[PDB]
């Protein structure tokens, strides 16, 4: 959803820079040219990581930022500093948009826009060679931001949530279904070969064994992370897998965080020495979006450096989201 019909919610004005103006957008902050919106008109909003291809008469904003990307020109949206303030994608009005003249609040426009997504390059040895689709009988590891959970937050005061920090890797999923046991990557199954990391990773650390130990129908999802992955963040020697998920495939559900905490344990304890991303005190929550982007940011895996941000999964397994650390978007610009 990197194009939605969104409502300008409080607009503070930008010291010392008279022609812009601060626009909150659900969780988002978001510079407008000062009147372009009054509190309560709606707009489209363009997430970052939207890809906008290159048209100077719609987006004369973004013209001195068109780059080539994946053989089309446009422009990438990113976290950026202006006047000292905070700024995370595009708002424009609805009267730029005739053609949506009569959708409505919420609608998800990024089709009809010819939005498509930025994503940074993936990492030379985590493509392999492909066996198959990513099993349809597994869900993908996606996560919900914050910023777009406004009313969920509100819903799910007092509620109880595992923490644990979000590990900078690559997506990865070992699994279990009857006779065949395979290893995916973020959107397809791999092949196994000498040179593929996610093999290599679940080799040596007997995580196929520790399935064939269980003998259930189990997706293990997690990151590895380490060298030559997304810059080594965590400064690791190697790379290593960290679980973050166990999904149930006979039925269709992810384990709550202590099933999955227990399972853990029982394979460390018979010698399948899986490591699982840091875990944080419990949060009960009873805060806003900007209260829980203020924890994202703090220690990571490695204590020296700056995290990515949080995960939040709620005790009952059934509703997740994660805190990108705005300061980690701000240092890193290629994500
Ligand atoms: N502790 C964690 N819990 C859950 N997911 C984690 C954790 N640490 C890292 N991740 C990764 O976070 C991803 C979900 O976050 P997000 O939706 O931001 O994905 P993404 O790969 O950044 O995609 P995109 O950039 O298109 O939104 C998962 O796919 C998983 O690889
Ligand atoms: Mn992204
Ligand atoms: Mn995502
Ligand atoms: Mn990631």
């Amino acid at each position: 959803k990197l194009a939605t019909i969104r409502t300008a919610g409080e607009i503070t004005p930008i010291a010392g820079a008279e022609a812009i103006e601060c626009c909150h957008v659900d969780g988002w902050t978001c510079v407008i040219k000062k009147g372009e919106f009054k509190q309560g008109d709606r707009g489209v909003y363009f997430e970052i990581d939207s890809f906008i291809k290159e048209d100077n008469d719609r987006y004369p904003m973004l013209s001195k930022q068109v780059i080539d990307y994946e053989g089309q020109r446009g422009t990438r949206l990113r976290t950026a500093r202006l006047r000292g303030q905070l700024s995370q994608g595009l708002f424009l009005p609805m009267d730029r948009f005739p053609e949506l003249a009569s959708n409505q609040v919420g609608d998800d426009v990024t089709e009809i826009l010819g939005i498509t997504k930025w994503e940074p390059p993936i990492s030379t040895n985590l493509s392999g060679e492909i066996l198959g689709e990513f099993p349809t009988f597994i869900s993908k590891t996606d996560q919900e931001r914050v910023q777009n959970l406004i009313p969920q937050i509100e819903e799910n005061k007092g509620q109880k949530f595992e923490v644990t920090v979000a590990l900078d890797g690559s997506s990865m999923t070992v699994y279990r279904k009857d006779d065949h046991i395979g290893v995916c990557g973020r959107n397809w199954e791999l092949r196994e070969t000498a040179t593929n990391a996610q093999w290599h990773a679940a080799r040596r650390n007997k995580m196929i064994e520790g399935l064939q130990f269980l003998n259930r129908n189990l997706a293990l999802q997690g990151e590895i992370i380490g060298e030559s992955i997304q810059g080594n963040l965590e400064k690791l020697k190697g790379q290593d897998f960290y679980l973050f998920d166990i999904y149930d495939i006979d039925k269709a559900q992810y384990l709550t965080p202590i099933e999955r905490q227990s399972l853990v344990k029982q394979l460390n304890d018979n010698g399948f020495t899986v490591k699982h991303v840091p875990i944080l005190d419990d949060l009960e929550l009873n805060h806003t979006a900007e209260q829980i982007l203020a924890m994202a940011d703090g220690p990571s895996l490695n204590k020296n450096v700056k995290r990515e941000g949080l995960v939040f999964k709620r005790l009952d397994g059934k509703f997740s989201f994660k805190a990108i650390s705005n300061a980690y978007l701000e240092k890193h610009k290629d994500r």
